[PDB]
């Protein structure tokens, strides 16, 4: 149909969830959190696939560990919307460590499978599929912490 | 719920949204188009309400001028996405122009009745009524011109 207007207001309810963090953070933590943001967003324009997911191993070493870097910054904010205890903190740090892995190499199976809803481990190249299944492991025990 | 979550999932959508535009365009278009699309996406963070509506009015001349020249920018990819003529070919300079003020017009009533849905001009401050009536009318006319 119109899928010129329709990208608008894609756009557009974006803004508005975002919005809704204002809810929950005072302007000064409210605009450090759409500063780093922003970091990740152009990040899924530059290199997403059609969905915007990144396959984080398909980029440089140095580009790899400033997107992690990125998210290491933003899970704190992320936690503090979904309404959990802050995984940064419950975490040791190498336990921190895997768990960004770990969201990568969900994002990055997304990418592989090319589906944005509950992958299925059928469909999952051979190359991603123990990585995946322990990656998810690794989720839901960080999931029972926070 | 997971209001983080679903603040990346939103933004995902929107990608994905984005992404079909290659569907027709060739990467040199869709790098054009998405260049410009950037300015309006960064004045809806800076400048939208709750919604990412602006509110044009409120803006110095100068801004107001530029993110104007943004949208003109703009139109003929949107006309193309929407499967129609190009409005900027379609209508005279000044009809264009007038156009481009119907669209904000349109915008600045979505931040002043807080509504993302149709418009109903009962909710309309009175100060924006007619401007509205008329803009919503000039807007049909070129809707005419180019589906
Ligand atoms: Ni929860
Ligand atoms: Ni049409």
């Amino acid at each position: 149909k119109h899928a010129g207007t329709m990208t608008l207001e894609a756009y557009m309810r974006f803004s508005a969830k975002l919005s809704e963090a204002k809810d929950e953070m005072g302007t000064k933590e409210y605009e450090v959190f759409t500063k780093e943001l922003k970091k990740l967003t152009n990040a899924k324009l530059a290199y997403g696939d059609s969905n915007g997911n990144i396959d984080y191993d398909a980029l440089s070493s140095e580009k790899r560990e400033e997107m992690k870097k990125v998210s290491m910054g933003l899970q704190p904010y992320f936690d503090k919307l979904n309404g959990h205890k802050s995984s940064k903190e419950v975490l040791t740090q190498e336990e921190f460590d895997r768990y960004m892995e770990a969201l990568m190499t969900h994002e990055i199976v997304r990418v592989k499978t090319k589906s944005t809803g509950a992958i299925k481990v059928e469909e999952i190249p051979e190359a991603y599929k123990e990585r995946f299944i322990k990656a998810e492991q690794f989720m839901e025990y960080v999931d029972e912490k926070v």
